């Protein structure tokens, strides 16, 4: 008597399109999949000067977002016998090697408990010479593998290390092997010539238009753009691991164990997960500031659930991204705004609509 298309398309309309105008947004993409059905819902413009539209064509930042494709890289190499996460990263990166950051292994680094690194490098490094140098001056502070501090030259780190046991540079892993097996066909680490007109605008809180900045290890933690359509096949691997060859397949799946707690969120590789049902108020609270931008003690992992829920959240300067699955419902969504909001909003609204999904 309502078509599915249209009712997913109501609830959309009902929660995310408001955010908008709320927060003077000026493009965003809305997918939904639910078993193996695919809808995607597009609003506003990619960019405001050019009256482009956003369509399923637009390439946006995916911001830390690009963390789970680095996680699948690493799951990869790891179900591939290249690395293994109880390795330190002096054994692939040997200027490393015997420095004090080659007490941290590379599950550690994926998982940001080195001990001692903050969410950012500082602004003077930014040549692969100066990112060696940080590391090899690198020293401990709190014990290693016990806080949790979330950050971009933990996984970065990280990511360099999978790179490398690979022979290949990280964005030639994600292009030439990980995207592929995957089966997407619109995402980059580096957005070619031929493809810069599909590339959105981001916006900052001035609604000037603006796209992320050139850093270090800047592919790994934070350098990843995608476009709906692609980010959706995304899900879909992760709702349906078994579908895929035996590598990838094992890949996605090392990316859904958790690792450790802090309280209700469990840490995997990439992602966050849950225990489903999760509550509104537990996916909020991952997203805390004292969860992001402080250290945590973590805990050992004392209640495995049986079924669990996954999210990421990512922004860039000028995007907006929210990625969630649930196995049990086989459904997932994606957001991807070029304009960040709060993050409480992101996770809400996605909530709302999963929840009412007949
Ligand atoms: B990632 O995109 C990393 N990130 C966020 C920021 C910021 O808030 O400026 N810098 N790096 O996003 P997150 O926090 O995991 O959603």
């Amino acid at each position: 008597n309502t078509p599915k298309d249209q009712e997913i398309k109501k609830l959309v309309d009902q929660n995310f399109k408001p955010l908008l105008e709320k927060y003077d947004v000026p493009g965003m993409a809305v997918g939904v999949i639910q078993n193996n059905k695919k809808y995607e819902m597009y609003y506003g413009l990619q960019s405001v000067q050019d009256k482009k539209a956003v369509n399923s064509n637009t390439i946006f930042e995916l911001g830390s977002v690009s963390k789970l494709f680095t996680a699948t890289a690493g799951g990869y190499a790891k179900n591939k016998g290249k690395i293994s996460f109880d390795d330190t990263p002096g054994k692939y990166w040997k200027e490393l090697k015997n420095t004090p950051i080659d007490q941290v292994n590379l599950l550690q680094l994926a998982t940001y408990t080195s001990g001692n690194l903050a969410l950012q490098f500082p602004d003077e490094v930014q040549t692969d010479q100066q990112v060696l140098t940080f590391f090899k001056d690198w020293k401990p502070k709190n014990p290693i593998g016990e806080y949790r501090q979330y950050s971009n030259p933990s996984i970065g780190l990280f990511g360099k290390v999978v790179a490398l046991s690979m022979n290949k540079p990280f964005d030639q892993v994600l292009e030439k092997t990980i995207f592929p097996a995957l089966g997407l066909k619109h995402s980059y680490v580096n957005v070619p010539k031929t493809q810069m007109q599909n590339y959105a605008f981001g916006y900052n809180q001035e609604n000037q238009p603006i796209r992320v900045n050139p850093g270090p290890l800047d592919a790994p933690a934070y350098g990843v753009k995608s476009t709906l359509p692609d980010m959706l096949s995304f899900i879909h691997a992760n709702l349906n691991p078994q579908k895929y060859p035996t590598d990838i397949q094992r890949a996605i799946n090392e990316t859904h164990q958790g690792r450790y707690q802090v309280n209700t969120m469990y840490q995997a590789l990439g992602w966050e997960e849950f225990s489903y049902p999760a509550t509104l108020q537990t996916l909020l609270d991952s997203n805390s500031e004292q969860i992001v931008m402080k250290p945590n003690k973590v805990t050992a992992i004392s209640k495995e659930p049986s079924v669990k829920m996954y999210h990421k959240t990512g922004s860039t300067s000028g995007f907006g991204t929210y990625v969630v699955f649930i196995p049990k419902e086989n459904i997932g969504l994606v957001m991807l705004t070029n304009k960040r909001i709060p993050n409480e909003e992101r996770i809400k609204a996605a909530y709302v609509v999963l929840n009412a999904i007949k």
